[PDB]
Parts: structure tokens; C-alpha cells; sequence
């Protein structure tokens, strides 16, 4: 019942010592840098690895794990793409994720970010750096209890979102491929077209699919109230950035909070302060004064990372200890 | 029954046709400029004079409305203390205002807040421009489901905060001189040392009495927990200024959101890009890295706005038809 675990920031590490605490007689031993080649040996007498890496490990350090005997990669995230099935595979290596971590914490943020742009944060901070302290009608506000939101995608995320907003009194409409009858506590579903041109607010909660797959886009943004106010808390290939752009810069968005970009991988989440961004689309998004930019952090609440350090060290020593894994990747 | 309305400004005007289209036969003539001595003969003929004037009126404007036989003053606000009482009375002048606009709207802002402030807004985009994408401490936020909220004042405004910050989750707590049922609904009340003493974010909801004057200083922040944050949509004379100053440069409060400052009068809502703030501790306050500072805009909605038309218009009409109003100051 040894594991390592790699990746490990300065937030996680209380809630891992939390769970060695409950869970004696099991080894967790931590590091907070990256597993890659050149450390790959710290590898050796583990038969659980807990990570959090975007990095790519190197075809050696797969290998490396297969010599040493590793029993199962348990990921503290949703994905687990950024890691090599085909070589856990080969090496008779199980592969474990954590699919959900606080739908709350995304909701939250796509409500906060909502009422950034109903309530004018941003054009009312550019006017108090000038001193125009103005009740002036750029920045009156609608209340969100006299607006419809609608909401696209209403599995658990899309879900918190409605009740969140229906709770500050938001009338709330949905819409999704597959309607479920708990997401009708809090919203109606309607056709896309309808939602699409009423609502006052509009936030994506969509899963990644082939028919999310640029859902906003220059003909359904066409189809949205001048001055939308647009968020996206789902992941960045639900918009067509260029067209989300284009309708920023003529004024028939309003506002928009982004929390994702569909390229954003060469970029998230890093400190780019010396690392130019290349992707001039992404560099537009990122510095536009329209769009309130965020580097994928509707999660990051300490309810997620207290699910994602638990629910990681669970799965894996759920498949060491040979029992079923509700987690567990079959590969 | 002629009603004259000054100082009319862009988003007013449509409630007021409004009103118009719902109240046949009675005039209601409009200015966007301020009544002064210098237009004092527009008065002629009005009964009625329905004013929302950041600007003093000379003595002879008062006499001037005596001379015409004026009958009531009617503000779009709930202050009046901008008019001169003792010519209103002197000339037999009855005195209205508007009590409430739409408390929905202040604890709206209240919730978008202390949003800004729990979801770490400012922090996020200043890494944000620095090209600083990472998933760092510094950023991580406690969700308000995972947070008490104390609410200090428990009249309609508190109520409303109350019922937003429990719509998205939080724990709420109150304190009030005299509790009333209906804040139940929303809050459980507790004693001044335990809202304080336990509370992640302090919302402020207390009229300016002499009870409430400066109830947050030097020795109540002291009994907050460490990393609390405060938001006062309520008067500015409830915070002793220097003493929140102090205690966020010393990181004992994470942030505050302010939409009123005590000595705020001589710049509010004006545009102060000629005029210089000479006060010192105003000038600090705006532009403080820790502080959300807003010109007082937590009511400036669209429903506040109907609703200090429609109100003020009911009363003056109330009074000039000889009936009972239950807006009117007895001077
Ligand atoms: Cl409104
Ligand atoms: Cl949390």
C-alpha cells in the first residue's frame, strides 16, 4: 500500500496529510515537482502514483513505471488525456480519475462573473480611476430577478449554475440534447432558439462533443439579444473565439467572462510573464477590454481541492487494495 | 394639480411618460436642468415640484415657490436634507421623499461583491495582465456555501442581502437592536460579538443613526477573524475610515467593497476629474489595491429608478388631491 504522489501544490498538501491521517498504515509520500525522465527513479517501491501533470512524461518514464511494477495512475483531475493510455496499457498499468470535484465552485464563479457584467464592475472601476463618480446610464444596471438566463448544457455543473441563479431570482431557461427532470427545479427548458434570443445572460455548461463543438459561433451569436452578456465556465471549444471577438468589437455582445479558450493548452495554467503568447487569437481574447479573462479557475476552491486530494488517494487505494472503482478507467 | 419635475435625467424620462399615460389629466411638465434663482419663474402655475437637486437652491428660489403658492416638494430620494425645511415650512410648503427604491438592487450589489472579493477578482486579472496563469494560493477562494455571512441590520435592505446570500448557499447571520420575524426566513440571529467574531464576510445594512456610527473600528475589526472581508452598501458613517485603512495595510481584513464613504458629500455623484479630493483618507480609499470603491451605485437600477419616479409622483399627486400620504415628512 505504497504511493507517491507528484505535483503536489502548497494548497494540497494539508488536505493529503488529512487523509493519512484518517487512513493509517498506508504509505504517501509527496512531491511537488513534476514526474519526467530525469527523476523517474523516485519511482521505485510504489504501486500507486497520484499526479496532476500537463507535462507530458517522457515513453521512459511509462516504461520506468512498468519496471518498477506500478499498479495503478490515479489522476486528481476530470481528464486524463494528458496521460499515455496506450503505455499504461502495455504495462498492465489501471488508470483512475476524479470526475467531479464542486459543481458549486463553477457555478459560483459563472454567478460572480454574471454579475460582474450586470453590474458594471469594470466600466464603473475605469470611471472611478478618472474621479466620475456619476449616476450616469452607462453604468445602470438590470437586476438579475427582472432578467432571463439561459443556461446550455444542465448536467451537475449546468444544474448548480440554475439554482444559483434562480436563487438570486433570475427567471432561468435551459437547454440540452438530453433533458433531465432535476435541472426542472430550477429552470424551464426551452428550444435552442429561444434561448438563444431572450436571454439576457447566457452561460455554457456543455461537456466536450462533437455537437458542443462551436455552438457559439458567428450564426448563433446572430440570434442573441444585443447585449448579451456572455459566459463561458465550460471548456474553451464550445465558442468560436473569432466570432465571439467580432461580436465584441461591434458592441452586439455586451460583455463576455471567459474562463477557458479552446487553445489554451500551450498557456494554462503557467506563468507566461516570459513565454509570448504566439496565438494571436488567444492574445486578442486575453487583453480585450470586454472580455473578463480568467485562467480556468472556476474550480479552484478549496472544496474542489479537498475533493480532488481525497477522491484521488481513495480511488487509488481502492484498485490496490483489487476492489471495485466507480473511478477506474478501463483501458 | 400641475406638477413640475427638475433635475430629469435620461432614464428617468420613460417613467415618467409612464406615469403620464396612467394618470390622464394630470400635468406633469419636465426639465433636465437644476431649479435655481436664476429659471425660480418656471415655478408658476406647478402645485407640485418634484426634484432629485445636487445642488443647493438659493433662499429666494424657497420664497419664490411661497410667493406662487407651491403646495408640496416631492424628492425622488429617500435623503432631504439637500432642501431647505425651514422655507418650505415657513411657507406652508408640505415635504415628500421616497423611502425605499428597490432593496433588491442594493442587496444585489452587496452579493456581486463580496463575490469580487471571495472569488478573488482583482488578484486574478492582475496576474492575468502579468501573463501569470497559474493555479497559485494566493487565488484559491472559499466557496460561500463553505462561509458564514453576517448581515448588520435587518431592516428591507438586510433582509434582501440576507435572503440573496442564502439563495446562493451561505450561512447568514444577523444582528439587529430589534430582530423581526420576517430576516428568520433567511438568517439566524445572533449577538455582536458572534457575527463578528465568526463571520467570513461582513455585510453592512444599518441606517446612519447615532447607535451605528462608526459600529465597525479599530476595536470591532479586532474581534474579526483574520482574512474577513467587508462590504458596506449602507452609509459611510458606519465604518470608522482610518481604522479599515489600518487593518487591510496590515492584512487583518483580505478586502473590502465600499459604496460610501463617510465624508463622501462634496464629490458624490459628481464628476471630480476638475476637482481635486483634498480629503486625504477619501483620496487613499478610492485608489487602494485592497478596496472595490464605488460612487454609491449599489441602488442604481433599472426597477430603483422606475420606482423613485413612480413614488415620488404618487406623493406629490397624494398630497395635492388632500389625501392622507404616508411619505410625507411633517415639518
Ligand atoms: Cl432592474
Ligand atoms: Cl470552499
Amino acid at each position: 500500500m505504497r504511493c507517491v504522489v507528484f505535483n503536489l501544490r502548497e494548497e494540497e498538501a494539508p488536505y493529503v496529510e488529512k487523509w493519512k491521517q484518517s487512513h493509517p498504515g498506508v504509505v504517501v509520500d509527496t512531491y511537488e515537482e513534476p514526474l519526467t525522465a530525469k527523476n523517474k527513479e523516485l519511482l521505485k517501491g510504489y504501486e500507486g502514483l497520484v499526479v496532476m501533470q500537463f507535462l507530458a512524461m517522457e515513453d521512459e518514464v511509462y516504461d520506468y513505471m512498468g519496471a518498477c511494477k506500478l499498479k495503478v495512475l490515479s489522476t486528481r483531475t476530470a481528464g486524463f488525456d494528458m496521460y499515455n493510455a496506450t503505455l499504461l496499457k502495455k504495462h498492465g498499468i489501471r488508470l483512475t480519475n476524479v470526475p467531479s470535484y464542486s459543481p458549486n465552485a463553477i457555478g459560483e464563479y459563472a454567478l460572480a462573473a454574471a454579475l460582474q457584467l450586470t453590474r458594471h464592475a469594470r466600466e464603473i472601476e475605469t470611471f472611478v480611476r478618472k474621479r466620475d463618480f456619476r449616476w450616469q446610464k452607462p453604468i445602470l444596471s438590470k437586476e438579475l430577478r427582472c432578467s432571463r438566463v439561459g443556461i446550455l448544457g444542465t448536467g451537475r455543473i449546468g444544474q448548480a449554475a440554475a439554482r444559483l441563479f434562480k436563487g438570486v431570482g433570475a427567471q432561468v431557461v435551459g437547454f440540452d440534447p438530453y433533458p433531465n427532470d432535476a435541472a426542472k427545479e430550477w429552470l424551464t427548458y426551452v428550444s435552442m432558439d429561444e434561448l438563444l434570443s431572450t436571454s439576457d445572460v447566457i452561460s455554457l455548461h456543455m461537456p466536450a462533443t462533437k455537437d458542443s463543438h462551436h455552438l457559439i459561433n458567428a450564426k448563433t451569436i446572430a440570434q442573441m439579444k444585443d447585449g448579451v452578456y456572455l459566459v463561458n465556465t465550460a471548456r474553451g471549444a464550445v465558442i468560436d473565439s473569432q466570432a465571439l471577438l467580432d461580436s465584441l468589437d461591434k458592441g452586439k455582445i455586451a460583455g463576455a467572462a471567459l474562463d477557458a479558450y479552446e487553445f489554451e493548452g500551450p498557456y494554462i495554467p503557467k506563468d507566461n510573464g516570459n513565454n509570448p503568447i504566439t496565438d494571436t487569437v488567444y492574445a486578442r481574447l486575453v487583453a480585450h477590454e470586454r472580455i473578463i479573462y480568467t485562467p480556468h479557475i472556476a474550480f479552484y476552491t478549496e472544496t474542489a481541492i479537498e475533493n480532488m486530494v481525497f477522491n484521488s488517494l481513495d480511488a487509488c487505494t481502492t484498485v490496490l487494495r483489487g476492489e471495485p472503482c466507480a473511478a477506474e478507467i478501463k483501458l
